[PDB]
């Protein structure tokens, strides 16, 4: 990357706020997948959009690959630089504007995450439910099309982005909804904002995010709930859902992942599948909520409620820190995730079917899972060094992602598909499917520059 280019790059955001250093680089080069490590050609952190702007302008029309990086906790490798490049660290832009309270509304830049923009709303009676575990870029979040605990009840990012300021790979500057708006619903032209949640740095840098804000709960009552067997905490899972409870959370963990989260948080649950709950409304509606949730969970054998401010967050935090947890068991490993997301009918036998799966082979592997949404993740430990025992991991992977699609779901139901899903989202949508999708990639990226390698 020449000096000249450095330069300009410099002329832009400031000499402090470009980088080429190797360590700078290559902790730019990764997120918190096992993808090997790619580090671009230099890092930069713009200060405002304007400068996002000339800063892709200046990449685009050099010729020079563009990656968004937002607080790189993501899962396939979206960050990795696989054809070099300009990073674009856009968390120095971290300012929260436009609260409209009687709205139900805030615009976010790239440098808010979630516990930021919480506790900007505390004594708001406001909050944003949608919490992955790691405490992301809300703009990040955007861009994955990121879930979490709170989505069963309170939705998906895609159903919680109202508005999205996009600089798209040229430098122009895109309000999918309009400069500005925020409202319930439209039907004004084609929905741009949709397009652009779930696009991963593939189409347009996310420059702002405006989000939809939720009313605190009247009153919480989280508990969990220990099983025999995965098979009865999955068919209470779909029981609960086809009875229409309407619960805020109910997030599936097995023995393995359970047992990794005592040891990495000091809970003591009993070391079996579990579910955490959580439950939101008045006292009239709480009780009523427990009373049809306890009585199917009892019908497979579910364990007396075990009750959780305090003990709810600590329950809490240790679900949102399993992946961590799941690391701590085999020290120094590294992991893949997987992220199916089936009908929910057909939960119970691919989840189980997964389950017996790690069992007949090498492989150790935990599960957690969102299992409200019909969706979990299989945390499988990798040696970084064991070349052998990566390819039964990706293989199993793969096969899993496949059994998904053969039950009519989808191959990732938050995290994305980066690096590691190309070939299964190609069987996933078929030939028209991947055309039209690439279609629109090219109409919005030229050149091919925008985070090159992913998704398509
Ligand atoms: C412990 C742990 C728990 C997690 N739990 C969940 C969970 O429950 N649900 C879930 O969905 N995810 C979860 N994640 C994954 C991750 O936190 C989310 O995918 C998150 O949305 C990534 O945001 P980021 O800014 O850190 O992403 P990065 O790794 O920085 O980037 C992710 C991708 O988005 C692109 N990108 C980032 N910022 C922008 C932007 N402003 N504009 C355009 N493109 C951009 C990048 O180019 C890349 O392709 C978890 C991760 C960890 C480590
Ligand atoms: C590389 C980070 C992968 C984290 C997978 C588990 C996450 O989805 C959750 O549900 O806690």
């Amino acid at each position: 990357l020449s000096q000249d280019f450095v330069e300009a790059l410099k002329a832009v955001v400031g000499s402090p706020h470009v980088s080429t250093a190797s360590a700078v680089r290559e902790q730019h080069g990764h997120d918190e997948s096992m993808h090997r490590c790619q580090p671009p050609d230099a890092v930069v952190w713009p200060q405002n959009v304007d400068q996002v702007s000339r800063v892709a302008s200046l990449c685009y029309n050099q010729g020079v690959p563009i990656i968004p990086f937002g607080t790189g906790t993501g899962v396939e490798g979206g960050v990795c630089a696989v054809q070099g490049g300009v990073c674009i660290n856009l968390t120095h832009m971290d300012q929260i504007t436009e609260l409209n309270t009687e709205d139900f509304s805030v615009v976010v830049e790239p440098g808010v995450t979630r516990k930021a923009l919480n506790t900007h709303l505390r004594d708001s009676g406001l909050w944003f439910p949608v919490d992955p575990g790691a405490d992301a870029s809300l703009c990040g979040m955007a861009a994955t099309g990121a879930s979490g605990t709170n989505a069963v009840r309170y939705g998906t990012m895609r159903d919680n982005v109202i508005n999205l300021e996009v600089v798209l790979p040229d430098g122009r500057l895109l309000h999918t909804a309009g400069r500005g708006r925020h409202y319930r619903k439209s039907a004004a032209g084609y929905n741009l904002t949709g397009l652009f949640v779930g696009s991963e740095g593939t189409l347009g840098i996310i420059t702002s995010t405006t989000l939809r804000l939720h009313p605190a709960p009247e009153a919480t009552v989280a508990a969990t709930c220990a099983f025999p067997s995965v098979q009865a905490a999955v068919d209470s899972t779909v029981q609960i859902l086809q009875a229409a409870v309407p619960v805020a959370r109910i997030e599936f963990l097995d023995d393995v992942m359970m047992d990794a989260c005592n040891r990495h948080s000091k809970l003591n649950c009993p070391v079996a599948p579990t579910l955490f709950l959580e439950f939101h409304g008045s006292q009239q509606t709480l009780a009523e909520q427990l009373q049809r949730t306890e009585a199917i969970t009892q019908d497979n054998g579910g364990s007396h409620f075990s009750w959780a401010a305090e003990k709810r967050n600590e329950l809490w935090a240790a679900r949102h820190n399993a992946w961590y947890a799941a690391l701590a068991l085999s020290p120094g490993s590294k992991a893949y995730s997987t992220d199916v997301c089936v009908p929910i009918s057909r939960l119970p036998e691919i989840l189980v079917e997964t389950k017996e799966e790690i069992k007949a082979s090498k492989l150790t592997g935990a599960i957690v899972g969102h299992v409200g949404d019909g969706n979990f993740a299989c945390i499988l430990l990798v040696d970084p060094d064991d070349a052998e025992e990566q390819r039964r991991v990706k293989a199993f992977a793969e096969n899993l992602g496949r059994r998904a699609l053969a039950l009519g779901g989808t191959c990732t139901g938050e995290h994305g598909i980066g690096l590691g899903k190309r070939q299964l989202l190609q069987e996933e949508v078929g030939p028209v499917g991947v055309e039209t999708m690439r279609q629109l990639k090219n109409t919005l990226d030229p050149r091919g520059l925008m985070n090159p390698g992913k998704v398509l």
